[PDB]
Formats: C-alpha cells, sequence, structure tokens
C-alpha cells in the first residue's frame, strides 16, 4: 500500500526537510567511528512516504495517547536511521525495528540530530560500513534516513550520559546529561505511535 512521492527541491516542504537534517548535524564522541566524518550532507532526494492504512494506524494511536494526557499528542518530527528502512516504509513500524540493546531498554529510538540516527544507517555502531566498500565514513554510497511524526505522549525523563514503557508513561525522553552539544534522543514501545512520514535519501560530505 505505500507509495512514494518525489518532493521538488523548489517546494518548500523539501526545503524545510532539508534545513532540519541539515542543521541537526552534530560531532559525535566516537570521532565518527560508527556513522563517519561529516558536517553536512548532500541531500540527493526527498520523498513522502504515502500509505492510508498505516497512517490510519498511526492516528488511531495518537489519539488514544492524546485523550490519556489531557488532549495532548506530544507530537514530534524526529530521525530515524536503520537497516530496515525498506521494510518500515512498506510494513510500518513494529516490534522488529527495535534496538532490542538499547539504553533505554527493547524500543524503537529516534533522534534530534539527523547525525545521531545516521550512526544506524549501517546498523548498531554503522555495523560493517557500507555494503560496497565496508566504509562506516562512505562519502560516495548512497545512504536513508526516516524523518517521522512521532507520538510521545507522557514522556518518562531519563537524565544520562519490546519492553513497556514505564507505568503511567508512553515514551522515555533520553535528555544528555554530559555533552552539552547532544539534543534528546527518544524510545517508543508501540510501532504504532511513529509514522514514517519522509525517506530522505543523501550522502554525508566530506569536511573541505
Ligand atoms: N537493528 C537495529 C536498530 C535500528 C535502528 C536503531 C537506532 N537507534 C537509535 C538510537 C538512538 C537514537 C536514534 C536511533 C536510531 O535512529 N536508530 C537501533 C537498532
Ligand atoms: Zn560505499
Amino acid at each position: 500500500g505505500t507509495i512514494l512521492i518525489d518532493l521538488s527541491p523548489d517546494d518548500k516542504e523539501f526545503q524545510s526537510v532539508e534545513e532540519e537534517m541539515q542543521s541537526t548535524v552534530r560531532e559525535h564522541r566516537d570521532g565518527g567511528h560508527a556513522g563517519g566524518i561529516f558536517n553536512r550532507y548532500n541531500i540527493l532526494k526527498i520523498q513522502k512516504v504515502c500509505n492510508k492504512k498505516l497512517w490510519e494506524r498511526y492516528t488511531h494511536r495518537r489519539k488514544e495517547v492524546s485523550e490519556e494526557n489531557h488532549n495532548h499528542a506530544n507530537e514530534r518530527m524526529l530521525f530515524h536511521g536503520s537497516p530496515f528502512v525498506n521494510a518500515i516504509i512498506h510494513k510500518g513500524f513494529d516490534e522488529r525495528h527495535a534496538y532490542i540493546g538499547g539504553m533505554f531498554g527493547a524500543g524503537i529510538y529516534f533522534a534530534e540530530n539527523s547525525s545521531k540516527s545516521n550512526q544506524y544507517v549501517y546498523g548498531i555502531g554503522g555495523g560493517t560500513g557500507c555494503p560496497v566498500h565496508k566504509d562506516r565514513s562512505c562519502y560516495i554510497c548512497h545512504r536513508q534516513l526516516l524523518f517521522c511524526r512521532v507520538t510521545l505522549g507522557k514522556s518518562f525523563l531519563q537524565f544520562s550520559a519490546m519492553a513497556h514503557s514505564p507505568p503511567g508513561h508512553h515514551s522515555v525522553t533520553g535528555r544528555p546529561s554530559v555533552n552539552g552539544l547532544a539534543l534528546a534522543e527518544y524510545v517508543i514501545y508501540r510501532g504504532e505511535q511513529a509514522y514514517p512520514e519522509y525517506l530522505i535519501t543523501y550522502q554525508i560530505m566530506r569536511p573541505e
């Protein structure tokens, strides 16, 4: 049921998604080990992910959460990187897309920093890097990330350096407590709480 609609680079929607991609790059504590060395991306394509059944699955859950939280879904747009991006856009998020070993338990993880999600494009820790060159810092190969609509509801705040949500909460927020430049990361424990709105195709760019 999924169709992908290309956005034009002239479209304000392309431009605002690109700006969120580019402006949320940061340096990582691994010096680029997992995701590569870069300060910015070459955006090759942005597509809207259109699936009526998956969208209705998301909105149904969003209303349930909203009604449990004084009519506030606490909806965000966040990045997701995964080797399973193709399955996700076709079948939706579910338990098979969870980070079993994540620091907030087995759930589906999202990031404010696009460069954080970029570390997972080729697997946990960047895996063995790109299929073609086995390079986690490949500047040639095309990568994909999702920019997703995510319902957080009442989020459990974890200060720090599938399972169930903590009782009385709908998500977990991983607040950065050491690296002053890191943005928040978030975990949901029901795949119905995220919709993969945009598929972004890009390369990381070698710094000059
Ligand atoms: N298998 C698998 C698997 C796929 C994706 C991730 C993943 N983790 C993150 C952890 C923190 C912040 C963001 C992410 C993310 O975008 N993605 C983790 C594991
Ligand atoms: Zn490559």
